[PDB]
């Protein structure tokens, strides 16, 4: 698609739905006393996205190598350390994944509504996301006149049982008709692990649409954080100012999640490919024309 | 300042105010039938920010994506015009920008990363946009009195000055802001190719805050005609090559007359909390010429 073809697509209904979704979700959080933060796109530190079942793009800023935002996870933990209590942000992310990830669900630029709550536990956040999704689905039925999944609470699968029964979260999505949780997934250092149990969670949409939200409780203790980083083969100086805050003992227990906005729009409009809900497509492996 | 000093600052009140401002502004637009778009951060093309009397001529930060040069968003102006070309009629976006301005721009009003609420309206004229901004600002200031218990400028509409006359009377827009006690408009400012120019008159506008706080909003009617646009690019010494896909759209006759503006969120927060320096309202400061530690 050249530039003219890109702007010649019909996208009005998807954008109409997107506007209603953003209105609903931002209000959901401000109604519950969340602070609305603005994003950052450049920092000496960012989410490594590893280990996880790709290097961040970099640019020089006044002589210092900065990373483009993979995700604001570390900055959300810092906002909690500043005592903001409950926060969310509409955060753009840049993830330059390969052509292989062009599966209809991935974009190399996207936005997630990313939130964090001081002191929250995994079951708190999951219940909160269930409340958000249930309400959103009921409204979407009014917006679109179509029927959406009806459950107030979603089945919870352990990561292991998903690999056991379906082989992958992929096959799982295709087989289900309700959103479902996958919990206890070994991954990045910031996610809390206790007694071999990872206190984290992914919300998977039915009908093959795949993951829509992901989060967890956080590690906040210096020794434990550095251990997981070293163990993973990550370099500590990639996270220096963060670890300095951790060493100072200023990180606080918290839990949160990110919700992929375009993935949600795609589900509600029922679009075959995520690019169809984006005015300026950002397809993995295909550098954007505009 | 270092990481621990940053996280130790007390900015709860500014963030509480920011939350109320974002709630108010986004509702203002959706209430009026505007569509809410998500931002783009990388693109082959971006706002040149030049010519522009308010800038020094910075080049966008660049990064390769699958081997192809992309520019980090200076502003989404060209993308707003393309959204209008897609028939979305009335649009807004909370758009983060990256502008690596020099230390000379560290005047308390600039940050090298910031967000603007950027909006565009198909068919609108400068008077329509200016009046909509007045409606938004007046209503915001009335709410701010309740949020803070302090007094804010009460004007329902703001006075209008030509740029040329500002220079003559005050010497600069900075001096003008220091002398005024209510917000005011500066219009007819020769600048970038996308602002509409007709027989020597630029159809554009900056909202300036009083008490030295400076500019908080800027916009204009747009050019949409290929030959007019190309001539302005060439006259400024810019390169058609830098705007190739946009110029393809323009050559095809698919740009439409429109007008819009951007409103600096952090600048507005700063004004309402009375902060000396914009860094005081940002959880992670981005001070011009100083690479941030976090
Ligand atoms: N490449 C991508 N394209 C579109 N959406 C994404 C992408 N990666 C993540 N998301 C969304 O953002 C959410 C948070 O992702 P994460 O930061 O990876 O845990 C996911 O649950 C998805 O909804
Ligand atoms: N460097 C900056 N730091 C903070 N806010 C800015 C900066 N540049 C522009 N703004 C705000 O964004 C609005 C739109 O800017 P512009 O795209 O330059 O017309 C301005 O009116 C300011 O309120
Ligand atoms: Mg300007």
């Amino acid at each position: 698609m050249n530039a003219v073809e890109i702007i010649s697509r019909d996208i009005y209904k998807a954008i109409d739905i997107q506007t209603k979704i953003l209105d609903y979700m931002t209000k959901f959080f401000t109604d519950r006393g969340f602070k609305w933060l603005l994003p950052i796109m450049l920092s000496p530190i960012t989410d490594p996205l590893w280990p996880d079942p790709i290097r961040p793009a970099e640019v020089d800023v006044y002589g210092v190598r900065m990373r483009l935002t993979h995700s604001m996870i570390l900055h959300k933990q810092l906002a909690i350390a500043m005592g903001l209590e409950k926060i969310f942000v509409l955060s753009p992310n840049i993830r330059l994944e390969s052509r292989r990830k062009d599966d209809g669900r991935h974009s190399y630029e996207f936005t997630q509504l990313d939130f964090e709550i001081e002191g929250a536990k995994m079951k708190d956040v999951m219940r909160l996301i269930e409340e958000l999704i249930y309400g959103l689905f009921r409204k979407a039925e009014e917006w679109t006149g179509r029927e959406f999944p009806r459950a107030r609470h979603f089945k919870v699968y352990d990561y292991k049982d998903i690999l056991e029964e379906f082989g992958s979260d992929e096959k799982a999505s295709m087989e289900m008709e309700e959103p479902f949780w996958i919990v206890n997934i070994p991954r990045e250092f910031y996610d809390r692990e206790e007694n071999g149990v990872w206190k984290n969670y992914d919300l998977i949409l039915p009908y093959g649409y795949g993951e829509v939200s992901s989060g967890g409780e956080r590690e906040w203790e210096y020794e434990k954080i550095v251990a997981k980083i070293r163990a993973a083969g990550l370099k500590e100086d990639s996270f220096r100012p963060y670890l300095e805050i951790a060493r100072a003992g200023k990180l606080k227990p918290s839990a949160g999640a990110g919700i992929g906005v375009e993935r949600l729009v795609r589900f509600i409009v029922g679009a075959k490919h995520i690019a169809e809900v984006q005015p300026f497509p950002r397809v993995p492996g295909i550098p954007a024309v505009i």
